[PDB]
């Protein structure tokens, strides 16, 4: 049972509409399921949208930020809470701690940097919690294929590659996070 | 002037001798070259190939471990110095603090998060040290086919992107390294 997701995602829009309609849908799904959306605090780029959305349909949102970037002035002014903490390291702790799953949307190197962060510690036997790749056209393409050779390369086992789903539909990736367990090799 | 490089790389040898094979030349070459190899302290998979590499051509190596993996006895027991340290983030933070550019070898997860975070650090203004992938056949191809859809869908500026060097030989990896300047954009 799924009750917070944490979500990953850019602090820029990117270049085309299919990302910000990807953040929407994702938003606007998590709180239409009741599941509380943790995320990093900003109004900028997909995060302000995702944020948005789920706020929108009525769904609470827990934004954890560290101060260095709360006195930069990209802090969510709407959220259920907003939690200003003491940097990055911080940050992602309590961002893993409230969560019981995490999604990745589109982004750039902080958006990649907590992801493998996160699996890491998945890696490591720090959590058991799913991790998943939201899929917008095929954005996410090579670094999947990218993943897969590291598993073919032995660099990753195929237990710690399968921690991480993928799907284009919010829908059906809540489902395969829901569900992921281990067994299933 | 370069005086000390970090390099990442996995905890792993890789399913075939051309990974081992980089590590060799790479540790020979920093060593020749009379560069500091800093380092995660490992006597496993390519941690281990790296560090006997430069040590056999004669190179100080700087070892940084976290007290945690050290009492999994995974530690290089041969280096200049092994640090042990409290944590992955103090880790990750003395090994950036001790290092002028990074090289990421092939690797897997831990080997990624590395490299997304101390290239994190350079984006959000941190550090201005240069990082390269040391390109081994194809290996990083679709990463790389990845990190330039990013600059394209506009997630990460090409200044950041131009922060991350690549080359398949050590020498001109590091060559590249060492003359590394945001003004050639």
């Amino acid at each position: 049972t799924l009750r917070s997701v944490c979500v990953f995602c850019g602090a820029s829009p990117g270049a085309s509409p299919v990302y910000q309609e990807a953040a929407v849908a994702l938003g606007r799904h998590l709180a239409e399921r009741g599941l509380t959306l943790v995320y990093g605090g900003g109004a900028v780029g997909l995060m302000g949208t995702v944020a948005d959305a789920a706020l929108a349909a009525g769904g609470e949102v827990i934004g954890i930020i560290p101060q260095s970037l709360q006195e930069a002035e990209i802090g969510h002014k709407g959220l259920t809470r907003l939690e200003v903490v003491d940097g990055m390291h911080a940050r992602k702790a309590r961002m893993a701690e409230l969560a019981d799953a995490f999604i990745a949307l589109p982004g750039g190197l902080g958006t990649l940097e907590e992801l493998f962060e996160v699996w890491t510690w998945g890696q490591l036997g720090y959590h058991a919690k799913p991790l998943g790749l939201l899929e917008v056209n095929g954005f996410y393409d090579p670094l999947l294929t990218f993943l897969d050779h590291l598993v073919d390369e032995r660099f990753v086992r195929a237990e710690h590659r399968g921690m991480l789903q993928r799907g284009a539909s919010p829908e059906a990736l809540l489902d395969a996070l829901a569900a992921w367990t281990p067994s299933v090799a």
